[PDB]
């Protein structure tokens, strides 16, 4: 039906496939999205910036409650199941039977129509990458995966064999859900024996992106390769830095620095050769976006970029400040929309700087701290930050949260498994870790992007490592006495309070939350020993 034969899709259970649009160019996608006869959520609008904008419907973020993984002989003893030992997680078990029902709904839905099939790679390295095949009936969805995943060359497509198949049946729902013990009529299901992901009900593109990240998070650590929820860049001297963090904490904004070559902004692996990007694009947040503060991200918004849920006025101009649809407004663009990037392949050497970004809503943690090896493990496992996004934050949150490894929602294995491989990679490279508060302090306002950038610079240029430091009580974090380019006043979180006693109060409350959260890791001699690295009242 074009590139692919209708019979190859029949193997997946899809029938009467009328027309196949295989690996569409950006030009065909542009034409497809602007088709005047499109209706509903398939419709695209042209903005004054040249980029097309879409409305993802009801779902403006991920639906963790609708995430299920089939429990069978492949995943039984390896997955970090939500219903097993100590472990707050979204890995809810699903029966092969219910899975077959869901598959029937999606294949029936995709049957008898024109489909968009995009073949792409997840992982920059040939040896550990997943060849993924995406099937959708909605043009902008194909566009999303074209932007986010690694676009294969013509010769690569020649002998392309899918390792994983993602079927997006956003238009259908499961009416038998109550009867089947599911959360709702929507679903994001994974089956590792069949190597497939099914999406129903939710149009949100993030589900495909994070779904494959969840799969990489399962496969890579099993072979000794770290799978990380971080941004990464390289300086001209070949020095690599990785920035860990949750939604909206600064991974994207802080890694996009003109003096450094961007490797990626969200998901990376770490093998014997170094750090590699899993993706071929960036997924930036756009609420309150200002070209003055984020010129590189602003300029990447042009033809081929795909805006999501932003408010477009009558004259086609965008209102980036408007969060009435959702505060989780986004834009995806192929990585090349950023000028200073690593190419042709998104990879670099071993990371020597590991930065943990935390958006502290309590206004307790210092702007920056140099972590000891034990504190590194402790804070990585604790993953304290704020859920300021992921479905609509920046006003409906920040919700204080402890997200193991700074990405609990995408972990398929136990948090300790990610911690050990990461610690292994850091040791071999002599990497140092730092904790950075991109959140709030005593002023009730977020730390300015300018002060944060100066801090990142200080870390990257080593001025932080050679600065005199003193210990912050309770948390026992080593903070610099002064830093070039940064206002000395903010370095000590107690100073932003009219009384350090006010700080004491909040700091004791936060410390208790940390101690409470960590107790679930004290089971092993290791976890038990790490308690000494955490807060002490
Ligand atoms: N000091 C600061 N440092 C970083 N980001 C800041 C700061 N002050 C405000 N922000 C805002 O916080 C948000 C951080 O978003 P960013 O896209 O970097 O999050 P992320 O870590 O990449 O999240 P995700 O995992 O969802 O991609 C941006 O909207 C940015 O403008
Ligand atoms: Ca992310
Ligand atoms: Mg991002």
């Amino acid at each position: 039906n074009n590139g692919l034969t209708p019979q190859e899709l029949e193997a997946y259970g899809i029938s009467d496939v009328h027309d196949i649009v295989y690996n569409p160019s950006y030009d065909l996608l542009y034409q497809e999205e602007l088709d005047p006869s499109l209706t509903g959520y398939e419709r695209g609008v042209l903005t004054n910036l040249g980029a097309v904008a879409v409305d993802t419907g009801i779902f403006t973020g991920r639906s963790p409650k609708d995430k299920y993984i089939v429990r069978d002989d492949t995943t039984r003893d390896t997955f970090w199941w939500a219903d097993k030992g100590k472990g707050k997680n979204d890995n809810k078990p699903l029966s092969p039977e219910t899975w077959q029902h869901l598959k029937g709904l999606v294949t029936r839905q995709l049957s008898g129509k024109r489909l968009f099939v995009v073949d792409a790679f997840c992982g920059a390295n040939p040896d550990t990458r997943l060849s993924v095949r995406f099937i959708t009936e909605v043009a902008w969805q194909a566009h999303f995966v074209k932007n986010m995943f690694i676009r294969p060359s013509d010769e690569e497509l020649a002998g392309f064999k899918p390792d994983f198949i993602v079927m997006n049946g956003a238009k259908c729902t499961n009416p038998q859900w109550k009867e089947q013990g599911l959360n709702s009529e929507n679903f994001v299901a994974f089956n590792l024996t069949e190597r497939m992901q099914l999406i129903g009900g939710t149009w949100y593109g993030g589900e495909m992106k994070k779904g494959m990240f969840s799969m990489m998070n399962y496969l890579l650590p099993l072979k000794g390769i770290a799978s990380m929820h971080c941004s990464a860049n390289v300086g001209e001297k070949g020095d690599v830095a990785v920035f860990f963090g949750l939604s909206g904490t600064g991974k994207t904004t802080l890694s996009t620095d003109p003096k450094r070559r961007l490797i990626g902004d969200d998901e990376h692996g770490w093998d014997d050769d170094g750090v590699f990007n899993f993706e071929g694009g960036c997924y930036a947040k756009t609420i309150k976006l200002s070209k003055e503060a984020e010129p590189e991200i602003y300029n990447a918004i042009r033809r081929d970029a795909l805006l999501e849920n932003v408010t477009v006025r009558e004259d086609g101009t965008i209102d980036f400040d408007d969060g009435s649809k959702t505060e989780n407004t986004r834009v995806s663009y192929p990585i090349y929309h950023i000028d200073n990037i690593v190419k042709p392949v998104s990879k670099a050497g071993h990371a020597t700087k590991v930065i943990f970004l935390t958006a502290d809503a309590f206004g307790v943690l210092p702007p920056v701290s140099r972590l000891t090896a034990d504190q590194t493990q402790y804070h990585f496992l604790s993953g304290f930050t704020a859920k300021l996004a992921g479905t609509e934050r920046g006003i409906t949150e920040p919700t204080p949260t402890f997200s193991a490894c700074f990405g609990a929602a995408f972990l398929s294995l136990h948090p300790t498994q990610y911690a050990e491989v990461l610690v292994k990679r850091m040791q071999a490279a002599g990497a140092q870790a730092y904790l950075v508060n991109t959140g709030w302090n005593g002023t009730g306002k977020r730390i300015s992007i300018k002060d944060t950038r100066a801090i990142i610079d200080a870390i990257l240029n080593g001025s932080l490592d050679n600065a005199e430091t003193f210990t912050l009580p309770m948390f026992n974090l080593a903070i610099p006495t002064e830093l070039p380019g940064v206002d000395t006043k903010i370095l000590d979180p107690r100073n932003t309070y009219a009384s350090p006693e006010q700080w004491q109060e909040k700091a004791e409350t936060l410390a208790k939350l940390f101690i409470d959260n960590f107790d679930k890791y004290t089971d092993t001699p290791a976890g038990a020993a790490l308690v000494a690295a955490g807060p002490k009242l």
